[PDB]
């Protein structure tokens, strides 16, 4: 059997490597990989199964899976993940999990994740007589640091972020929605106000920079990197160049609550797998997923990504800030959510996205602009 399989995996990336592992395998089973380039895999991939030339697999960015799983695109799943011995759901986190499933069933097997957490440089909250082992746990501790360690004669922010009018901007904003007891089909909630309201006043307070409505979480994270931001909200892929950067002692601490008994939340990246659904070899297809997630014990060691899974550790490092970061990154995962997941998430994440930019440019009050946000939202999805 010859199965095809699509993703934007790079040459040094999973997909490609375990490929060629699988290949090798005395199993009958042959797969032929075509990378798929930048900002092209939705766009290229409905084309595909429309006109009935969608590979066998294909490596989805999560937040895309709803709407293939719920207009019939995927093969369902649930049948065979239960009866597999390789692929075991309670191995993995909540909130990929529930990225693969739509109406009750599997429609995929997450491939990998990430999240986001706070990092705050130790050095600064000892100039600022904070207590660098004990960094902000809610929303009004992490406030009151951000106004202690903004220092304009050196020109440090007390923190940086992303509120971009990206997917970044809503990545970003929706866990603060969600530990607040709102959802993406009810953004209007005065606790997603009040995280809107907390957003404006980093900003109006200048404790953020005005920056932050218009940079990515790469390029805020480099403030924090040169000293110019004293904590900043960003994900695990921002380690390396911070240890090779950053001149200073740092942490990571979970993404803060707004009281102290609220659902966690954080943000939740990366890809899941998936079979199209009239692929002609399911059995096949379905014994290469399981292949690649009996090698997610070795994904990190290997490429440098993490599993989507609370059964695998995270190997020693070599670096002792990285562990310690990494360490609070699965802790994270334990409570990251999905953007959606909804069929119609592009039109929903712009419509948060206006919203976030709305308020922060004072064009329109938080409650404002969520309520217009809302309004879009319920058109589509409720
Ligand atoms: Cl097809
Ligand atoms: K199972």
């Amino acid at each position: 059997v010859t199965l095809t399989l699509w993703s934007l995996d790079r040459d040094i990336q999973p997909a490609p490597n375990l490929i060629k592992e699988f290949n090798a395998l005395n199993n009958g089973i042959k797969i032929e990989y075509r990378q798929l380039q930048f900002d092209d895999v939705v766009s290229e991939s409905m084309r595909a199964y429309s006109t009935g030339n969608a590979p066998d697999i294909i490596a989805i960015d999560n937040p895309n899976h709803a709407m293939f799983a719920s207009r019939g695109a995927f093969l369902d799943v649930t049948d065979m993940i239960a009866k597999s011995d390789v692929i075991k759901t309670e191995n993995y986190f909540p909130g990929p999990l529930k990225s693969v499933t739509w109406d009750g069933k599997y429609f995929g097997v997450p491939k990998a994740t990430n999240t986001i957490a706070l990092y705050y440089n130790k050095d600064l909250f000892k100039a600022a007589g904070l207590d660098a082992a004990k960094p902000p746990q809610t929303w009004d501790e992490l406030v009151d640091a951000a106004r202690k360690l903004t220092n304009p004669a050196k020109n440090v922010y007390g923190i940086s972020f992303s509120a971009k009018a990206n997917e970044e901007g809503t990545f970003q904003f929706l866990p603060w929605a969600q530990m607040a007891g709102a959802t993406y089909k009810n953004i209007n909630t005065d606790g997603a106000v009040k995280a809107l309201e907390t957003w404006k006043t980093l900003l109006d307070e200048k404790l953020a920079s005005p920056d932050t409505l218009t940079r990515s979480q790469w390029d805020s994270t480099a403030t924090f990197n040169a000293g110019n931001a004293a904590m900043a909200i960003s994900g695990p892929w921002e380690i390396d160049r911070m240890l090779k950067d950053a001149k200073f002692d740092w942490g990571v601490t979970l993404l803060p609550v707004p009281t102290p008994d609220a659902p966690r939340s954080s943000a939740m990246g990366d890809y899941n797998w998936a079979i199209f659904s009239k692929t002609k070899h399911p059995a096949e297809a379905f014994k290469a997923i399981e292949f690649f997630a009996s090698k997610d014990k070795d994904m990190f060691k290997n490429f440098g990504q993490l599993p989507a899974r609370s059964d695998i550790p995270v190997p020693p490092t070599g670096n002792a800030l990285k562990d310690e970061a990494l360490k609070t990154f699965v802790e994270q995962l334990k409570y990251a959510q999905p953007r959606g997941p909804s069929p119609e998430w592009p039109k929903i994440s712009k419509a948060i996205q206006d919203a976030i930019q709305g308020a922060l440019s004072g064009q329109m009050t938080p409650k404002a602009a969520l309520d217009q946000a809302a309004e879009k939202i319920k058109l589509v999805d409720g």
